[PDB]
Formats: C-alpha cells, sequence, structure tokens
C-alpha cells in the first residue's frame, strides 16, 4: 500500500475529493469526468515514449500505443464528422498554437473575439504567445444587444484584411453562427479557425450547431462540456492542412505525447458517441436556462445578452454587491464556486469586474435537474442580497450540504 | 464494469501492460513509474482548472490544489537544491520553450548540442519551433575522442557570440562539466540553460554532478531517469528569472496546468528524495556499464566514447548488420526494444543510422542487476551476429521470456 509512504500528498488528494463532494461547482469550464476517464490516465501508458504518429513512430514497441491513439483519432472523426483529427495536443492552448503555426506566419494579422467579451488568452492577449507572435485585432459584441453583429464584423474584416479569423468564446451565452463566420472569412480570403472548447459537448450532443463543416480548422479542449480528460484536439476536413497540423504539433511544438491521456480522450469520445450523451446535453441546456431565468426575473440582476442558449451565462451583480470579485468571495462562504468575470465593455478593473459566470455542466453531471438548478440560483440571489448577514450565509451553507449529500459526486 | 462498456480500448490497455511485462525495455528515455505515480495522475484532480499559481489562481476552489502544487514545488527545490521551481510545464519541450521565451527574443543566436551528437529537437532542429524562432548554431563532440572539447566550444562561442548556450543531451554517455559550460557562457556574456532530462534521476541520486548551481536555468522532464510522470520542470536560483519563467509558462505558452500530473510529480519527487533512490542510481550506473562492457570486449562492436559514466551508451553495429534500423528490428524479434540512433559524425541516413542506443533505467527499475544486464547484452550480440538464423532468434526469445517472468514489471 503506497499511500503510507506519502501521507502529506495522499491526505491532500482526500481533502480535494471532499472539497469537490461538499462544493456546488458552477465554474462553466469544470465538469465531473467518469471513473473510466480517470482510470485510463492512471495506466502504465505513461511509461511509453510515442514521439511521432501511428505507424510512423521514432521508436518500436509502439504497435499497441498506435491502436490506442488510432481509436482516439477514429472516435474524434466519427463524433465530430471530420476527415482528420490530431489527438496529441497537451492542452487547448497547445492545439491553438499548432493551428497558428500551420496557417499563418509571425506578424500576420488575426481577428479574434475581444477578451472582455469571451475571447481566450490564446486569441491575442498581449501576455500570450498569441499576441506576442501575431497581430491580433479584436471584434466585440454589439454594445446594446451584447450579441455578435455579423454585419459589423464583416465591415471590420474588410478594413483589417486578417489572414485568419478566430471564432469561439469562454463567456458568450448565445449560438455562434459559424456559417456567417465562414462567409466573413471567404469575403476577405482569410482562414476561419473555431476554438469550440466551451461548447464541444453541446456540439457533440446536437444542442449547438457544429463549426466543423464551416471552419478550415476546429480546435477544442477534451475537458469542459465534452467531459474528457484535460488536453487538446484538432479537427479538419482539408488533407493538406492536416499534414501541416500534424507537423506543427510534433516536431513543431511538442515532443512525446501523453498516451495515457490520449487513452482517456478515446474513453471520453466513446462516452460522447453514446445516446446517453444527447440526454446529458439536454439537461445541460435546461439547467443553465433555469438558473439564468432566476436572475432574469429578479429585478436587481441583469443576465448579459438577456439569457443563454448554451451551458453558461454572465450576471451583472453591481446593484447588489460592489464587484464580481466580492460576489465570488460571498458565494465561496456558502460552498458555491463560480468566478468573477468581465462583462461586455467592462468598465471596472479586470481584477474586480462587474460580472459572475455560471455554468450547468458540473451540477448536470452530478445528476441535478431544473428544480435543483432553480434552487441553487435562488440560494445565490439570497447569499448576495444578505452578504453582510453572517447567520443567513450559515443557513444557506446548511441547505447546500443537504443538496450535495443528496447528489454524491462519485 | 467501465471496461465492459469499451472493450476495444481496455483490451489495448491490457495488451500494453502485458507487452511491457513480456519485453526487455532498453530505450534509454523509458522507465517503470511506481503504482503511486500512476494512481496520482488517475485522481479527480483532473476536474479542477488551476490557471495561475498557488495563492494567485484565476478561479476559486483551489485551496487544496495549492497544497498539492506547493508540495511539488518544495520537493523539487529540496531535491535539486534550487531557490525556485515551476512544476506546471506539460512536457520537457514546453519547459524549454518557456525558458527561451524568458531569456532571449526571436532571432537571437543560440548554441545547442548537434542533433547527431545528442542535442534534442528543441535545441535548434529546423523542424522545431526552436530552429524556426531562434538562430541556432550547433556545437559537436571531438571527432576522435567523441568527448565534449570545452576549449573548442569556447573558441566557437567567441566567434558565434550566442545570447544563450544550451547544454545537455539525449545520447551522451560521459560526465558533463557544467562548471566549464558556465565559464564558457560567462566568457562570452551568454546565459547557460541545461536541459538535464536524460540525467535528472542521476543528478537526484548523486551519480551525476548537478547543473543547478551553474546554469542560469535548468530544465528537465519529470520522466526518464527521474522516474516521474510525463511532464516538465524548471529550476533557477535567480528571483528575477523565476518571475519571467512563471509568466512564460502561464499565460505565455500554456493555460491550465494538469494538477493530477502535478500530484504525480510530487509523488515522484518524494520517491527520489528517499535513500533508496541513491541505490537505484548506483544500480542504473552499474547495469549500463555491465551492458557496455559486453560490446567493448566484442571485436565486432564499438561503444561511442569507449564506454559510459551514466545510464546510456551508443554502439556502432555496422560491422554486423547494415544499419541501426536493421539492429532495432532484429532485437524487437527477440522481445528486446531499443532505438536506432545516430552516432557522432553519422555518415548514414538519419532513418537508418550506424547506431543503437541502450539504457539501463527500465531494467534496473524491474530489479535486474549486473548479471542480468550482461546476459541481456550477450543476447543482443548473439541475435545481431545470428540475425539470419530464425532458430537462434527463437531460442533467445525463449530465454528472454524466462528473464521477464523472473523480474515481473509491477
Ligand atoms: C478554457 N479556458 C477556461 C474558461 O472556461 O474560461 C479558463 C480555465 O480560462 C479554454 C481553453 C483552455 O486551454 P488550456 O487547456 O490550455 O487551459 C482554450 N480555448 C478556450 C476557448 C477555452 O475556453
Ligand atoms: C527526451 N528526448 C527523448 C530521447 O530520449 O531521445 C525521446 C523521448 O525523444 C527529452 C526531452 C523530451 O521532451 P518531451 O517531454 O517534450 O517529449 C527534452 N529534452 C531532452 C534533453 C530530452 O532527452
Ligand atoms: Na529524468
Amino acid at each position: 500500500d503506497y499511500k503510507a509512504f506519502d501521507p502529506e500528498l495522499w491526505n491532500a488528494i482526500d481533502a480535494e475529493a471532499e472539497r469537490q463532494q461538499n462544493n456546488i461547482e458552477l465554474i462553466a469550464s469544470e465538469n465531473v469526468v467518469s471513473k473510466a476517464v480517470m482510470a485510463a490516465q492512471g495506466t502504465l501508458l505513461t511509461n511509453k515514449s510515442a514521439e511521432g504518429y501511428p505507424g510512423k513512430r521514432y521508436y518500436g514497441g509502439t504497435a499497441v500505443i498506435d491502436v490506442v491513439e488510432t481509436l482516439a483519432i477514429e472516435r474524434a472523426k466519427k463524433l465530430f464528422g471530420a476527415k482528420f483529427a490530431n489527438v496529441q495536443p497537451h492542452s487547448g492552448s497547445q492545439a491553438n498554437a499548432a493551428v497558428y503555426m500551420s496557417l499563418i506566419q509571425p506578424g500576420d494579422t488575426v481577428m479574434g473575439m475581444d477578451l472582455s467579451a469571451g475571447g481566450h488568452l490564446t486569441h491575442g492577449a498581449p501576455v500570450s504567445f498569441s499576441g506576442k507572435t501575431y497581430n491580433f485585432v479584436s471584434y466585440n459584441v454589439d454594445k446594446e444587444s451584447e450579441l455578435l453583429d455579423y454585419d459589423a464584423i464583416l465591415a471590420q474584416a474588410k478594413e483589417v484584411r486578417p489572414k485568419l479569423i478566430v471564432a469561439g468564446a469562454s463567456a458568450y451565452s448565445r449560438i455562434i453562427d459559424f456559417a456567417k463566420f465562414r462567409e466573413i472569412a471567404d469575403a476577405v480570403g482569410a482562414y476561419l479557425m473555431v476554438d469550440m472548447a466551451h461548447i464541444a459537448g453541446l456540439v457533440a450532443s446536437g444542442h449547438h450547431p457544429s463549426p466543423v463543416p464551416y471552419a478550415h480548422v476546429t480546435t477544442t479542449t477534451t475537458h469542459k462540456t465534452l467531459r474528457g480528460p484535460r488536453g487538446g484536439l484538432i479537427l479538419t476536413d482539408d488533407e493538406d492542412i492536416a499534414k501541416k497540423l500534424n507537423s506543427a504539433v510534433f516536431p513543431g511544438l511538442q515532443g512525446g505525447p501523453l498516451e495515457h491521456v490520449i487513452a482517456a480522450k478515446a474513453v471520453a469520445l466513446k462516452e460522447a458517441l453514446d445516446p446517453a450523451f444527447k440526454e446529458y446535453g439536454e439537461n445541460v441546456i435546461k439547467n443553465a436556462a433555469a438558473m439564468a431565468d432566476v436572475f432574469n426575473q429578479h429585478p436587481d440582476f441583469r443576465v448579459i445578452s438577456g439569457g443563454t442558449n448554451n451551458h453558461l451565462f454572465l450576471v451583472d451583480v453591481t446593484k447588489v454587491v460592489e464587484n464580481g470579485k466580492v460576489a465570488q468571495n460571498v458565494l465561496e462562504e456558502v460552498n458555491i464556486t463560480l468566478n468573477k468575470n468581465s462583462i461586455p465593455y467592462e468598465q471596472l478593473s479586470p481584477f474586480k469586474t462587474s460580472g459572475i459566470r455560471v455554468g450547468s455542466p458540473a451540477i448536470t453531471s452530478r445528476g441535478m435537474g431544473e428544480a435543483e438548478s432553480r434552487q441553487i440560483a435562488e440560494w445565490m440571489v439570497e447569499a448576495l442580497e444578505n452578504h453582510d448577514k453572517p447567520e443567513v450565509l450559515e443557513r444557506i451553507r446548511g441547505d447546500v450540504k443537504v443538496l450535495t449529500d443528496a447528489f454524491p459526486l462519485y
């Protein structure tokens, strides 16, 4: 029994297992993976150096590795309807770096969604390799509707003439029109890359239209709504782009891939291919709308864009508490975790923000329904309204514990 | 029961466990990690997004994650004697990229060891981001001795004027003088980076001199001789460099770290801090030298630099078989896996090579000693000498199964 050797590490792991059980997880990026996904990434596949690609490895004794990686590739292709897939990127960020490396050059102009409106760090932040290598120029949402305006974006693309347009977001509640993004790209001879990290599970379940037919390349995390292990994935229908993508991932950016994690990708993709996964996506949408509807109806809260068609939404909380940061800290005291989040045209410090971001996937994976989602959102309103009344927080904490005890994590 | 849901995947994982058991693994980069290491990266730590650093995370619910990551940081600093450690890099390649991003700017001149004498792809290959982003100039070993010639490297550095010198290798058998590399760097006003991936377990065991007091920045994999999970690690004594490295890893190059893998790093680093790790390192050295001695004494084979003072060595096989690829294929027939390898000043195609690379770490971790290591190298000589006699290969394959049955993998 190995755990007696290292009690400080194994006690910390027991403490994190207890924190996840005793926590209402509303961070829109989080999920609860299956025991099968965890077991695959705890295998002796970690021992094998798999530099290269199936049948084209730097080393031998890789014929079983090749079967595992090919299952992950074949499942990604089947699940997303893509002719090519690369399952080696270590993360979403590495996936994105490989696509930029394949399609554009340093100094090339790129349009990505503004970081205040849900663009990722890797879509042009100045502190990211993305903004350091490439000239990123943001598009935003409409100032009043807080929706993407495909006319304003086309007009801006004709001025900017980007080599590449990046679509996809971390904090956008509405359906992104990939057919329109491809039209905008075509009108200026740009590539279109879609980073579907937040929405890949909903793409896989049928609850969000797929970018895969419209983007020259689609990137995603295997984690978030897809409910996989942490890692990246790249999809394309173009055979010449596929060759470039493969070279960019290895030996361009990475070395040996994590074949234990790729086994876990292959596990998670077979789960998403199952009819049960459609049911998962349905509850994800229902649960998110139920929570959004509680803030919509309360007069002291505005849901950004007025609602959600996906797993998440933002709330301006500044009427009820000073900033998103305070909202986060308060809800932490009743064992509800979400994050402070900038809202569109954020006016406060990015360290404070006006917003909270809420998602349904993790509570949905714990088997919660619209009733429990509505209930969680009522608790959130009540904790924020009573942020200075310690014995009200005390009481919500107790009510939360009855709910978590009722929906065991594992 | 989860295995019943996906037999194709779980059959392949069971087959890799049995393949690792029934094969003699001599790939110098491979090892057999502990049950504790595999179990740690199979935990529900994969469900927690930990963007940022301990005490300074993007999201809440990270209090326990911070204890796990801080354990990995403190155990790295203690084991390698460094004032700072970063345990987030997904891989050795991502570690190296963050160091270049910290110390130099695109187009700067870098010296790195020649890919034929053991330099990694990330040490300037033109197919790597390293050779595409930076102006790499390679240094070699001496043609006659096959040893690093620190006077010749000094004279080249004074001509080339690098901003950065990278030392460390994947096919060099002799003790590196890190004090000499830092004297060379200081003589030309360059940074010294040491990638100690191959030798890190021998630096930990006390069998190889540490680069940590001499390199501005030390990179490593947590896998290979250190016997950790697949990932990377960065060390420095310089507080200003540490702040740059941290910002380069995240948000510079990566997003969210793999905290389940970081738990596994913490497990491995505590294993390497144990007095039994010194005995491992001693057996690694003795077992590699017992294999090298078989090839040294045999007239048809030559060991690159005449032997080894670490875990690996290279053998020119071209008097017995056409090329290293042939030698790798023949040994695979008798369930011995190693890799063809370029030898210094390699004349054949890089796809063929003159050489094989042999390491001791995997067989040492299985409990094998010097008598087993010698028997293994006698079987390699016999199989290469008798490559065209199927009845000989059949017999060695049967003798190899008696040896693997006697030293079970787990
Ligand atoms: C995930 N980013 C999440 C989010 O949900 O806000 C937080 C953790 O930043 C993400 C990624 C992540 O790539 P990683 O695996 O390197 O961390 C990439 N792309 C998008 C769109 C995204 O939401
Ligand atoms: C590992 N290179 C080895 C080798 O043994 O030849 C094989 C596995 O390519 C290695 C790395 C690898 O980084 P990774 O985690 O990105 O694959 C980095 N640096 C050195 C010196 C090294 O040997
Ligand atoms: Na190592």
